[PDB]
């Protein structure tokens, strides 16, 4: 398998979660050598914090927001690069 561009082969889901709970987006991206993943919450590169954990085990991605309020929702993207190329993916999360 020679090296290749990140590609997305399950793609995250637009969704709703209740006021106060918790939330993931789940993707899946094939790349070689593996990805850099970088997440984006309306434009703006998301960090780790008590509030935000994201993780890449083996291409599976996943965002975890917690504690989820109004300010949460809004547009949320994935950013996959290495140096044959990048892929990226967002999803709409609405706290209701
Ligand atoms: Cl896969
Ligand atoms: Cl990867
Ligand atoms: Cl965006
Ligand atoms: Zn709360």
């Amino acid at each position: 398998t020679l090296d290749h561009a990140p590609r997305i082969t399950l793609r995250m889901r637009s969704h709703r979660v209740p006021c106060g709970q918790n939330t993931r987006f789940i993707l899946n991206v094939q790349s070689k050598p593996t990805a850099e993943v970088k997440w984006y919450h309306n434009g703006v590169e998301l960090q780790e914090s008590s509030k935000i954990h994201y993780t890449n085990t083996s291409g599976v991605l996943t965002l975890e927001i917690l504690d989820c309020h109004t300010d949460d929702s809004g547009t949320y993207r994935a950013v996959c690069t290495n140096y044959k190329g990048e892929a990226s993916d967002y999803a709409t999360l609405d706290v209701t």
